[PDB]
């Protein structure tokens, strides 16, 4: 069965609307990630192939990369990313499978299962420890962009886990140094933790949209006193992120590059704290995109580092990448994907008022989005709700609950147009999250019949 390429569509591009990706001939695109951060310089070419394969088959179709994690970098054949600083008119050797050579395969790999490469072009560690000046920084851009420019299923990533006031001037020729050669792929910047691109970079022209952090702290956790980038007690409210970027003007699309990751222990600093689960990467999933985000990406402790026996990780990981593909809340990103491809897509909006009378704080705080003709309510801890039918056109509505954790569909029945009270049968704070979808009786976007959401590619 013929494998989903996603550019024989065309090119990405920002829709008019200035909240999502589509392709030239109008067809959504939504970003579903994986964090494969080390994959070009841990993986060999059978790892790549299994660990890009395994992706796909699970729905993602962008795999966020570190094409350099240092200067120089190498790969598990004992490769240098530079042979001769940042001189690359003799990278390429004749009879020599290079550190390029494999980042080239990596990426035609990716290209032939219809998935995008993310590249980071540099992690921020080495960029803030000198490690790349601006004349370095435009010759980077400038290698970087003619290699890959005909690569059709590269999207650029300026930063990697830094402030966009740090460095800012290599930043801006990295990105403009890229820009002036490749017009074929987007660009946007990964920043620190707890901040966003759009803080530093909205009104860029070479940032096609914007990218937060929310990862990895819980509720209150600080480390001492410095200033604090977020007000007290909102680490995990990421949809804050959403609402502060999209806000402002000129509006772009926004994206939640690195939420906590699957088994990453509460804050990183300490090996032994709580571990994130799979009910926290839903929350965190449904929370950004029903905020208004374009797409989602996800990661796991294990798979961004390629754990392996004999090398231990950061953050207390102990089990392989290769094991890690059976975790819950990497196989259930997929249900997402599924869910919001089903309703019309560049229409639909966040939209609190959806949510009629006292709504919850915390994990409690329900959330909603809507089109013209349908809405859609996330419910995290089951705490009962009232929802406003009439701000969805029909005059009756359709209404379902889909539990996220296994995309089952359970028809409710049929509404008048007036505000209703919703409760759904399950344990309380359980982690058994679920989605409330109410469509205009017109329309057949779901069927009554229906046990689940089919896959959307
Ligand atoms: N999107
Ligand atoms: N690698
Ligand atoms: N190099
Ligand atoms: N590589
Ligand atoms: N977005
Ligand atoms: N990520
Ligand atoms: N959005
Ligand atoms: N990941």
């Amino acid at each position: 069965q013929k494998t989903y390429i996603p550019w024989s569509n065309g090119k990405l591009v920002v829709s008019e609307e200035g909240r999502y990706l589509k392709h030239e001939n109008g067809t959504p695109f939504f970003w579903l990630g994986e964090t494969g951060w080390l994959l070009p310089e841990r993986l060999n070419r059978d790892e790549a192939e299994y660990y890009l394969e395994q992706c796909k088959r699970r729905g993602y179709n962008v795999i966020q990369v570190q094409t350099l994690n240092n200067v120089p970098s190498m790969n598990i054949y004992g490769q240098y990313s530079m042979t001769d600083g940042y001189n690359f008119k003799n990278i390429n050797q004749k009879g020599v499978y290079g550190y390029w050579d494999h980042m080239d395969y990596i990426i035609r790999t990716a290209a032939k299962k219809g998935l995008y490469i993310g590249m980071v072009c540099i992690w921020g560690s080495p960029v803030s420890h000198g490690e790349m000046n601006v004349d370095q920084a435009k010759a980077y851009g400038k290698f970087l962009a003619e290699r890959y420019k005909d690569e059709p299923n590269i999207i650029w990533f300026i930063g990697g886990d830094i402030r966009g006031d740090v460095k800012t001037a290599e930043w801006e020729a990295l990105a403009t140094s890229i820009k002036a050669i490749d017009k074929n792929h987007l660009m946007t910047f990964h920043p620190r933790g707890r901040t966003t691109s759009a803080t530093w970079f909205n009104n860029a022209p070479w940032l096609d949209f914007n990218m937060f952090q929310s990862g990895h702290r819980r509720y209150g956790q600080r480390f001492g006193d410095g200033d604090y980038p977020i007000e007290e007690n909102t680490e995990e409210d990421n949809w804050r992120f959403v609402e502060r970027s999209m806000a402002m003007k000129p509006m772009k699309p926004v994206i939640d590059g690195e939420p906590i990751y699957e088994e990453i222990p509460h804050g990183l600093h300490d090996e032994n704290e709580l571990l994130w689960k799979d009910y926290d990467v839903r929350r965190y999933a449904y929370w950004s995109v029903f905020a208004g985000s374009f797409g989602h990406t996800y990661g796991h402790n294990s798979i961004m580092q390629f754990i392996k026996p004999g090398v231990g990780g950061a953050y207390g990981a102990k089990k392989p990448w290769y094991d890690a593909l059976n975790d819950p809340g990497y196989n259930q990103m997929k249900y997402l994907k599924n869910l919001m491809l089903t309703f019309p897509f560049f229409e639909r909006v966040p939209d609190q008022s959806v949510i009629a009378g006292q709504n919850g704080e915390r994990y409690d705080r329900a959330i909603a989005t809507r089109g013209n003709d349908y809405l859609m309510v996330y419910n995290y801890t089951g705490r009962p709700m009232e929802v406003d039918f009439s701000k969805i056109s029909g005059a009756k509505k359709n209404a379902w609950w889909y539990t996220t954790k296994d995309g089952k569909l359970e028809y409710i029945g049929e509404f008048d147009n007036g505000v209703h009270k919703f409760q759904h049968d399950s344990g309380y704070s359980s982690g058994n999250d679920h989605v409330l979808i109410v469509v205009d009786s017109s329309k057949d976007y779901v069927k009554k019949d229906c046990y689940q959401i089919d896959t959307h590619e």
